[PDB]
DNA sequence: GCAGTGCTCGCAGGTCGTTTTTT
DNA sequence: ACGACCTGCGAGCACTGCTTTTT
């Protein structure tokens, strides 16, 4: 483990930190993962502390993956480490200590889906018809402000989100109390409860800071204020805490991210130590300064840059077309080139500001029979077919979960409808009874017709499924309950219709296998892992085109980048003009991630007309540009310099 | 009109009565029909009264007409007459003038299956909520109090009851039959009842239409009619009342045997006559039928002497089941039809009208006319009866009861929600269903096509303003769109206009319906719209006052002929359907035959049955006969 | 432009009670 | 045996209103 041998000079100085606090900025290309794996592997080796010590901390599961394997072939007792997602470890925390802020044995944490259930509910009486999932987020801004729905409509506005104060923290309000009844915490909750119990329970704190001394927090420039307080809550006894971000790379202050914390955090802590790595490895010199010409627009944030070290590469490229339909074609036209130039799919890639935009492409490449992948923001990452089967898992191994029950109640169609459903709940509802227990007494006490057998059927084939959890393993427990519940035979038909949803669930069941070869492990366990998983985080590159979002891109780099409809109202969103400065340094943050995630070529393209919602008008073209003439050849459709 | 030559001395000088209440009472087939007929013809005639100034009040418009047509034969005069049931009447009464007691113009009547749509809706609110939830129960028990003109509050005050239950349901009911002001049936009456005993003044000014006042079949009569009666008649009483207590089958509907008998107590001046001869039935049928009445112990004792000749034996077969049943009648009819005899002269009687159903068949096999009595109305065919409820929503808006089975059928866009949501519209403004709807743009459609067929109303006639609705309401497309067998729906849509043309002959619009609803099963409407030489098939209720020379009786079984209904209830059920039994056997006039099965299906379960425990009683009276006449 | 959802209006399959009469 | 009834389910229509998303 010699840093110097292993690492960049200022990567080995950052890898070197022992103590106290220090900031690390890493821009895009800095070899920031590698740095931080090998300060962990020299905290451990050469500063003699210990891995039930350390916490790592990340926002995405796939980093936090790529963080615990490299972590194992490196060091020595990696398997005493925590790392995990912010949420994965709340989930642990709370698990462990939740009964100390009145969780019960075993609470439940609802998904994004599950929120909009009771949302539905709980809206039948307020002031506010309209969309529940409005105030979905409404609700998880708020709790990633560490807002509550008493200081919320304290707001001194009253409309931040349609609605006034009262109005929207009403449903909030409400949205708590059932919630907190039905036994669970949402999504954000993880976080904001963690931190509540914290704060209440200080005893608790401690035991836990015996098991994060030192600390790493990635991204630290997308945390927001409840990440912060917790963060600052778990260092704030030996002030260990690193904590790695990139100020032009905060792309989520929707989401309710605070750049100022990464900004503030020299602030916070006078003392911490600073470490900059501003060599960039992954791209070319042409693109980095674009990017760097770009980014020194963005006002008064910390004194950075990106040090080139390839040779300036080929020349960053810029068509507009007249048509969005012809830039879709445009990109085609080459992507084929350089698929011919020897360039294979898996190499290049389509970036665009909103989804919508993905069709024109995407149907598009599907004319010159080009395989294309979409880093789907329209359809589910392998959601609704995985979160299905927990349902019957999460039902059977408490019969009281009736959100559930409600969503795993139409698939398959038991035969079970609105009268059924609603008499079921009525009766429930009416007497403090699980809906599931309003099945198994439907016969029992008069709900008239011959469905009551619908109903108790479905009854007895879930506490079928309950006796299995008991006494099986996590995988036998999915072919149990997929065989038994008829998802396997209606997704058959669907299947039939698709066959692939039918296969990353087969997919999931061999995951479940691989959780109980690592050691360590209840089945209440897996699901916990399971519920956090979007796109089952664990087979190599499809070999496609890849077409995602911009905020998608962030940490990932392909050879080949094309970025397109970069044009006013759009890339610099019009909701963002609106919003003035502070939020078109946002946009130009978004335009930054997208040029530094090229490594060989970059392409961009706006057209000269657009048609969103319908019709079609005259579109604008990027103020960024301007930020970066110069720094790129204009071009007709063939590359043409003009 | 000679009435010593046409008439029985004791029947000519009945005829002969002129003024104050008077009381014929004779068993069957004694001329008490015919001998009011002749009253009628001598008063104009004789006494020089205006035949505008007489009624005679029945229980069926048919009863009436082919009365009328009688009094013609007699006296040119035919045309004045007034004659016609207690609802034909009590309804004019009512609807001629309502210009007092509240009522509004354009109120409509509603039927059995009108009245129950009230009472399932209403049913749910008040605690009698269980096995109660059964509706018919119900109409019946605030059918029976509206015949002894009961209100709600007295209905509150009884002995044994579900008592506020079953005046609340009523008082509901009414203040929910107001609100789409319609008019129960027994309303015809006691409505009529009220409005007499409301304004004095009113009622004067009818009883010189009625200036003398005829009833037949008085046998049954509800104690609504009778104070109907009571009343009509008071002024200067000129009331003759004809009937048969032994022919008292009217019990379920309120109709009381000693209703009748009292008549006595009621009138003074009353001149019973008494009529003892039987000019209708062989000697060996009423020998049977007198034979068999004597049962009914403690009922009055009248007696009937035959005027006829013994005749041909009256006949009893039991066939294995009910098709040999069938088929047997079916054989003979075409053996008799053989000798000579029409068909217009032959009928079969049975209990319950789901017995036609059967012999129907066993009639088409051969291929031999028939033609049914009260059994599946034309006019209750769906085809009809939407558009007749088209017909009385157009008119009247307030009718929701309507509203509903028009709007479903021609699919006009309307939301199962939508009408949840527009009955919570009537439930939260107080308001007639259609101006909620009035007031998503399906609502603009249909009252667009809903305010016009009623403003169309006036400007045209009934028979091309029929085809006005059918074509608007589209109700002739969804028939083209969906009519293989819709064809032969629209063919009953076509006779509905046809029909309409057979009134517009006759001086007899909103009117028409009132006619619909209120046809008796014998009633011309009823009839012609549903050969003239055919088999006629009835209910031994519907065969009171008819006679026809050759007469079936089929089904003469216990729990049938008796009814599960009437033994259950002991001997005054026993008595009243042995009553019914000899009003069977009274419409014969020359052939009687009965038959029973050892097996009838009902349910689709085929089941022993037995004998009447009547047959019993006339147990030399009747020859057994196998299939084909022998032993 | 498209999607996510409202609500219609109809196959489809099972329960049930309907027969004691009439206006 | 039959006609009404009631659910259940799912293919249709036209309604409208929206930037971006991780666990
Ligand atoms: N005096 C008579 N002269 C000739 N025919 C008569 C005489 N009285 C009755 N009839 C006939 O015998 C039958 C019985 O007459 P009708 O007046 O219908 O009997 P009813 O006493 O009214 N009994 P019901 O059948 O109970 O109504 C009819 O055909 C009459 O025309
Ligand atoms: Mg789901
Ligand atoms: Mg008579
Ligand atoms: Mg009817």
């Amino acid at each position: 483990p010699d840093l110097l041998q292993a690492l960049n000079p200022t990567q080995a100085q950052a890898a070197d930190h022992f103590t106290g606090p220090a900031l690390v900025i890493a821009g895009a290309g800095s070899g920031k993962t590698r740095t931080l794996i090998y300060r962990i592997a020299h905290l451990i080796g050469h500063y003699g502390v210990h891995p039930g010590e350390i916490l790592a901390v990340t926002f995405t599961n796939k980093a936090a993956a790529e963080m615990r394997e490299r972590a194992g072939h490196l060091v020595p007792g990696a398997g005493d480490l925590w790392m995990s997602t912010f949420h994965s470890a709340g989930v642990r925390i709370l698990r462990t200590y939740g009964e100390h802020i009145g969780l019960r044995r075993g609470f439940v944490i609802y998904d994004d889906d599950d929120q909009l259930d009771i949302i539905k509910e709980v809206m039948g009486s307020i002031p506010g018809e309209t969309q529940p999932r409005v105030i979905r987020g409404i609700i998880d801004r708020a709790k990633s402000n560490l807002w509550t729905p008493d200081d919320l409509d304290r707001s001194r506005e009253p409309f931040i989100s349609g609605l006034p104060r009262d109005a929207a923290a009403e449903a909030y309000r409400r949205y708590e109390v059932r919630k907190k009844g039905q036994n669970a915490i949402d999504f954000g909750d993880l976080i904001t409860e963690t931190v509540r119990l914290f704060k209440e329970v200080p005893g608790v704190l401690d035991k836990v800071q015996n098991k994060a001394k030192f600390i790493h927090v990635d991204e630290y420039q997308d945390t927001n204020r409840a990440q912060y307080e917790l963060t600052r809550l778990l260092a704030s006894r030996d002030r260990n805490l690193l904590v790695v971000g990139d100020p032009d790379q905060s792309i989520y202050k929707f989401r309710g991210a605070d750049i100022q914390n990464i900004l503030d955090f020299q602030k916070d802590y006078p003392d911490a130590k600073v470490y900059m790595l501003e060599h960039n490895y992954r791209s070319s010199a042409r693109v980095l300064e674009a990017a760097n010409k770009l980014i020194e627009n963005n006002t008064e944030r910390l004194d950075k840059t990106l040090k080139p070290v390839k040779e300036a590469g080929q020349p960053v490229t810029f068509h507009r077309a007249t048509d969005h339909r012809a830039e879709g074609d445009y990109v085609a036209d080459w992507l084929t080139r350089l698929h011919g130039e020897g360039r294979a799919w898996s190499e290049m890639a389509i970036l665009y500001r909103t989804n919508a935009q993905s069709r024109v492409i995407e149907e598009s490449l599907r004319r010159v029979q080009i395989p294309a992948r979409i880093v789907g923001g329209v359809g589910f990452y392998d959601r609704r077919e995985i979160r299905d089967i927990l349902a019957y898992a999460r039902l059977a191994l408490n019969p009281a979960d009736d959100v559930a029950l409600r969503r795993i109640i139409g698939r398959p169609r038991r035969g079970i409808g609105d009268t059924a459903l609603q008499k079921l709940m009525e009766w429930a509802r009416t007497h403090h009874t699980s809906v599931l227990t309003a099945c198994a007494n439907a016969a029992e006490q008069n709900i008239l017709d011959r469905g009551a057998h619908k109903a108790t059927e479905f009854a007895g084939l879930m506490e079928a499924m309950s006796e299995a959890a008991d006494n099986y393993e996590p995988a036998a427990f999915l072919r149990f309950v997929m065989e038994t519940s008829g998802y396997l035979d209606l997704l058959r038909q669907e299947g039939q219709e698709g066959q692939v949803r039918l296969e990353n669930l087969e997919e999931l069941v061999s995951a479940a296998e691989e959780w109980s070869q690592d050691e360590a492990g209840s089945i209440a366990d897996f699901l916990d892992d399971a519920a956090l998983l979007s796109s089952v985080d664990d087979g190599a590159p499809e070999d496609a085109v890849t077409l995602m979002t911009l905020h998608n891109a962030k940490g990932l780099e392909f050879p080949v980048v094309f970025i397109v409809g970069v044009e006013q109202g759009l890339l610099p969103s019009k909701g963002a003009i609106a919003e003035g400065p502070s939020g078109i340094e946002e946009e130009r943050r978004l335009f930054y991630v997208g040029i530094t995630r090229a490594m060989e070529r970059l392409l961009m393209t706006a057209a000269q007309n657009r048609m969103q919602f319908g019709k079609t008008n005259a579109a604008e073209d990027s103020a960024f540009l301007e930020d970066i003439e110069g720094l790129f050849d204009t071009v007709d459709p063939y590359g043409q310099p003009i």
